[PDB]
């Protein structure tokens, strides 16, 4: 029996072999038919053992496996390992059955790309069964008729008679034949998330992971395959995106005969799993895509996928609109006429969405104290969030909120009443992360009051957009309202329940726009995406830096939910010392917004802040919505740049970067890619230039002098 | 508060912290005293949690630890990790106490590297201690007064009234402060073991391991951080060597701020352990080397340190005799007449030692049977042990013997007598590796048997020399002795088991030569060396594949434990057709011995034998106890070299490779290493060459045809 | 050096094909799969000597050599491996063609039918073999 | 004179130079290559065939140095040390993509095949006859062609 999948316009092959073993055959460019070119020669390899005595050549060490075990003469990393009562760890999954059928399912609990129309996507599900100990496991495979994307997720099931403890549960497993690849990750920290690695695969163990219950800045939740030959622009490249915003492992294995085992799923890490008879487990899906573009042909079809098949709400296809934030603007010295004061000229000058950021609930002057008790400080507003909201709407602007309900404080009101709601264990001494502390959301009684909570606050005012922020990683991972078996479920838990608390509040307001984020880009995974068509990217909002940042964001996560504000100088984070016009030209790379006290700037800048405002709006639709092309690497040397490109092909826009400046410098050329090369272009302030010499010359930029320079062409067809 | 070990030319400093905080400071060239001048700057790092809400710039996720936990703010990969009966994985580990003695304790029924006098090392014992769990971990480190060597290992203690889990018990684990470092591990598969790979570090988490229950081919237990710049006779080096031959994780992780967490031990996959109140556990040492002098620094160290003070026995110090084996002579085919005829033969050869390899026992006429039964085929073998052995005496040769007491076929008496002795789980498949089965260790009933009975055949003949095998890895890992918490330790006990059965039968028996086997060098660690003085390498005989095999292996283990035979051609292997000249000069340069049919030789190659036996009784005391310095690797081009030097630096021999044959070829020229520069040397068959020339300006090769060339050349004092 | 006369015939047989060597000292085994190799070159000289040319694994970077001559019209090909150093235990190879008609499907002789586009995407695997220096030879031919 | 020629069905563009002395006095050529270009930039590898007897035109791979690299042949062939191709290839240019720059020699003896990159990051590609121990006299109304 043979398994053909087809994604868009690649292939993914799969097939039974022996007593119902699932075998894995190919992943790549579209095929009609598998006939047996890339075989299957079995031999009898030494140390690696055979479930047959009778057979030699037939191994579990030395066979591509779908969802591998260890225990069973397979000695590689398995996608999933359960322990019985008895003790023992070893499974046999063999196949029962399988199905297929058109659309694309919800997982319990669970984000996930979706469907429209049954016509979008395919579903396969194979259910697998260990008969003995029955245990069932249902393969998910999606495939989508537009995009190369296959998308993978387990469903275990306890159908037999004991009580099953799962110890591992990937979301998916994939061998492949040789092991002629780079990988890429996205590793960082705050401040710098998600820098571009490329790394040469070692014969052993490469992995990217997260241990702080959250996707974290250290390790974003993706790793991709790429050719050695393959670059920005061409060659095979295989990406694995995980939709979760927990703990997560991406690992890549390399075994003793140079195949490579690429596994992805919730971090087995201080992780196990109790399953009663009867009861299931979901895991997240992992979105898998293959692309013969380059690595820019592979972020595309996630841009599109992620932008349209994943984001929610009634702003999953909306322009965003320009916001400004008083963050680095005022910190927590401000009151109700200092923000008013100030509202008529961001007014005057285009803005469309004024933000207001921590400070506004119980005693908020530090970040010491007053997270949980949401209620309006009469201290800085008078008349509070009502009288403020609204008076902000006649005035032609829209009003936004700040919110970090993932936390409590140790000096708040809710903790005094209820300081067993947060996550601990017994007898241990509860850290603090900035003087904070994270509540259980395992918990139906907190999330059911959060949710309601949170709600009357968000519907107390025309609210049209709100930041969910979370300052803080989970320590001493515990829960009360757990038994001592389930407790290492918590972590999960927690992720399921906000899963479940933003999903009840984004459905009770569908005219307000929701912004995931934590201290940047903490939790900037698919699985926030889902339920926040948009994040914070970074704190960093340094021109320069943030080159590095959104290069490395731009390869998985589309510019529609990229945010991106133009900070004060000398920056708040680095010192660094840039001029307006570059520091706009970044964040107008992505979702445009404002972060500054506009008070301390003058007239020139003033008038400047006019200037990139009525520009951002003209371009909006191509850069949240067009095409998106990577042209220069900060990572690979002194410049940056990128271009947007339109659905038609008609209108481009393109950004450059230099960083350091060197006395009498060469001169210097830029060769665009994604335009129509059978048609003419006009650029804004030099001429109607053909596509064709655009794509295979190039166009010169002029010279320049000083630090940190940029620049903008607008292209129109004729 | 300040903890400054000196180990020969390097030091090894720590530090209490605060409220009993154990960190660490410095590992390198030896420092009179470290007065804080790498210093220690205190940073309030975002997102990095305080277990002291007052100082946000404390935290244990940012300070360089030698035993770190998960759960109290740090989320890196901790050394450990217990499981509390309330479930929590949440440890707070403080300092207690400590104590200071010369000397060097042994370990808990596990191997370790020993001294024979007290002046040799000093042993510092770190006793940390969780108050209310009451825990106490007494951490061990150890320093050789001679060489640059650290060992660290840790004894755990349930000093408490409750039940403990281990989930994590590593041996060591150390923190540096940068990562631009290259890292080696030893990857390979049967046939060729331990290649030596060298990779830039990747952010995340790289490691070497085996899940096989064994050292295994595929991953040497063995891990190196090196300087980008290191190579082969300069630069830094830090080894990490584990005493153990089962499962083990080599991992080295580098986190957001660069710094390279560097842990070893056993493997916690599929691995727990149950702490009732009282008992303990103790863990195998990990020995670290440093040195300044690039790779063979390193391995020189690592050398002499392995061959006085972990090898053990009279024959610690003793030359190998010269071997032949009739495996892949006559392999299964044979009996007393066929071995008699030509024992005359290779009697006048030179040989000092015959070994009867497997066919011997039971029905051993193939590989899928009578593993277990030890006792003598009469049908093969008339006379018995007694009959064989003495006849071989009077010819002045000693006698071996082939064993694998660990393993049990299915078709053999033992099975049918007692089918429950071996390692299975409840109502699943018992698969097999070779048509065998894996005996459980981990009952003192099987260890009991084991020790016994072979030791009574081993004493019902007069044997001097015996080969202990290991053709099996462990599948469906568990014991019925065992209860359904404790199981996992099976992997672990087995280990324990084995390593107390041979140190019953090497205590029992101090006239005896143990060579450790394991289908080559599938248990090739210093747990092996231990208890048997040398290891056969590889069962890939071909001289060009040991070429790489060796040198490779030659890294961490010392020359004198390195087997190596001389085979026939086509070779079995791989088919390659070498010359006896080359197939020698490979051989030479380890444990030399002979593995093929006499009987289908002339007359010509049987008296080059005979020359190449006298040639080597000549340079055995140099080759098995010099010191060894690597010239050129095989796995850097077409050629191999290397060469052994005598202590006062008056004798040399030197050994080169060329593999593939060029047509026009290029003059090479060969610079050698390790010699005392201010005296000369005479080279036989050229003449007396000046010290210092030949190690910086070096000697020319001269240009022959031909492919898999060799060239020895002797090396003497004026 | 010491090869095969299949490596040293198909070698040669990229090109121009012909001999250089004493026939005398050949045996009559070597003799008749010389008149088979001559026999076989002239089925392909149009095709070797004026077809496009593919080369597909480089000596010059690792220890395989590999290339192809495919037809003008693209309804036939021929692609030859060669691998040199032979080691132990080897990991499964698999090569990967080019040049060839994806939407057509081609049968090679002594294997199978298999899809154009399957040839040159996912690739054909090599069988496992021992000994220093081998070679392979692979028809193709559109249906 | 400098001819150009472009073929129709291949990218094909060879280049020469015809000197004549059309003056009134004699005239020593030390350099007359066959063609010389230009390039803005100079982020390629270049590709070249050295060898020897028994050993001839390995692929030789190497990235661009700020300088003149450069292979030739003073032997009156075109030899087996240096043979006369040089090719300018993008960094990720490999056997099957990648924009590549070849540049061949219609010549079998002494050559030059000369890459010069200048302080401005540009690159002097030239190829001709080895102006190294060559020249030639033209007396007024011969002319060479090269
Ligand atoms: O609460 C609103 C805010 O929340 C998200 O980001 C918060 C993010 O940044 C914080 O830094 C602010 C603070 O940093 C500096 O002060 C210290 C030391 O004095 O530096 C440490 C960080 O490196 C920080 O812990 C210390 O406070 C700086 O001097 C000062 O000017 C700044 O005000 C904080 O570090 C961190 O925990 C995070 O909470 C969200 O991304 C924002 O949009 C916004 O909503
Ligand atoms: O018995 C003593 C022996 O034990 C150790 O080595 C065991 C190790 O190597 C074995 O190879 C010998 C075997 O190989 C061939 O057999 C097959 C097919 O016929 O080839 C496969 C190898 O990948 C093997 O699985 C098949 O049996 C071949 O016929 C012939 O050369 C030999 O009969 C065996 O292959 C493997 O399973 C392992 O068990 C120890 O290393 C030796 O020193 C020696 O003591």
């Amino acid at each position: 029996k043979q398994f053909h999948l087809r994604a868009g316009k690649a292939s993914y092959v799969m097939q039974l072999f022996r007593s119902g073993y699932l075998a894995h055959v190919y992943w790549g460019k579209a095929v009609r038919d598998v006939r047996g070119a890339r075989a299957f020669p079995r031999l009898d390899r030494a140390f690696s053992p055979n479930p047959d005595p009778s057979d030699r050549t037939f191994s579990l060490d030395t066979l591509l496996q779908e969802y591998p075990a260890y225990g069973n003469t397979d000695f590689r990393a398995p996608a999933y390992q359960v322990q019985l009562e008895n003790g023992s760890t070893v499974t046999d999954l063999r196949y029962k059955t399988h199905r297929i059928y058109k659309g694309k399912p919800r997982l319990n609990g669970l984000p996930a790309t979706y469907v429209e129309h049954e016509q979008e996507a395919e579903t396969l599900e194979i259910v697998l069964g260990d008969a003995l100990i029955g245990l069932e496991v249902t393969l998910q495979y999606t495939a989508y008729e537009k995009w190369n994307v296959i998308t993978r997720s387990a469903r275990f099931e306890n159908k037999g008679g004991e009580r099953l403890k799962l110890l591992r549960a990937l979301s998916m497993s994939v061998d492949f034949p040789t092991a002629d690849y780079d990988w890429i990750h996205l590793p960082g920290a705050w401040g710098r998330e998600r820098w571009i690695e490329r790394r040469p695969l070692v014969t052993g163990v490469q992995a990217a992971e997260s241990r702080r219950g959250a996707s974290s800045h250290q390790q974003n939740p993706f790793i991709a395959l790429v050719a050695k030959n393959a670059d920005e622009h061409q060659g095979e490249v295989y990406g694995f995106s995980f939709v979760y915003s927990g703990n997560f492992l991406a690992q890549i294995e390399v075994d003793q005969f140079g195949t490579a085992r690429v596994s992805m799923g919730i971090n087995p890490f201080d992780f196990t799993w109790l399953l009663q008879p009867g009861e299931s487990f979901q895991t997240p899906e992992v979105v898998m895509v293959y692309s013969d573009q380059g690595l820019n042909g592979m972020s595309q079809t996630y841009h599109e996928l992620y932008r349209t098949r994943l984001a929610r709400g009634a702003f999953r296809d909306r322009e965003r609109p320009i916001l400004i934030n008083n963050w680095e603007a005022t910190y927590f010295d401000f009151n109700e006429e200092k923000i008013v004061n100030i509202a008529r000229t961001e007014a005057e000058l285009g803005i469309e969405l004024v933000v207001l950021d921590d400070g506004w609930f119980g005693e908020r002057d530090d970040d010491r104290r007053s997270l949980g008790d949401w209620i309006v400080n009469r201290r800085k507003l008078p008349n509070g969030l009502d009288g403020l909201a609204k008076q902000v709407n006649e005035l032609g602007l829209q009003f936004g909120l700040w919110v970090e309900p993932e936390m409590v404080s140790p000096n708040s009101e809710l903790y005094r009443k209820h300081p067993d709601w947060c996550l601990h264990v017994p007898n241990r001494p509860r850290s603090e992360g900035r003087n904070q502390l994270v509540l259980d959301y395992s918990r139906e009684d907190v999330c059911d009051y959060i949710i309601e909570t949170i709600s009357n606050v968000l519907a107390s005012a025309p609210i049209t957009y709100v930041k969910w922020a979370m300052n803080r990683h989970m320590t001493e991972i515990g829960s009360s309202a757990l038994p001592p078996e389930r407790q290492r479920e918590t972590a999960h838990r927690y992720m399921l329940g906000l899963y479940r608390v933003m999903d009840e509040i984004t459905s009770r307001f569908p005219h307000i726009l929701f912004e995931s984020c934590s201290g940047g880009g903490g939790r900037f995974d698919p699985g926030m995406l889902y339920y926040m068509p948009q994040t914070w990217t970074s704190d960093n909002t340094d021109a320069v830096s943030r080159l590095k940042i959104q290069y490395g964001t731009s390869l998985v996560y589309p510019i529609s939910a990229m945010g991106a504000h133009v900070s004060a100088v000398p920056n708040h984070q680095v010192g660094r010392v840039a001029s307006l016009k570059t520091r706009g030209h970044v964040a107008m790379s992505g979702n445009f917004g404002y972060e500054l006290d506009i008070t301390k700037l003058t007239e020139t800048e003033k008038q400047m802040m006019k200037q990139q405002v009525a520009f951002y709006k003209d371009v909006r639709r191509l850069v949240q919505f067009g095409t998106f092309y990577r042209l220069l690497s900060p990572f690979e040397g002194n410049e940056a740049a990128w271009m947007f490109v339109s659905a038609d092909r008609s209108e481009a826009l393109v950004a450059y970067f230099r960083v350091l400046a060197e006395a009498n410098a060469p001169l210097s050329y830029l060769r665009l890619k994604g335009l129509d090369s059978n048609q003419d272009y006009e650029i804004e302030g030099l001429g109607v230039y053909g596509g064709d010499e655009l794509m295979y010359a190039g166009v010169a930029l002029p010279y320049r002098s000083s630090d940190f320079i940029s620049m903008m062409w607008r292209l129109k067809a004729v």
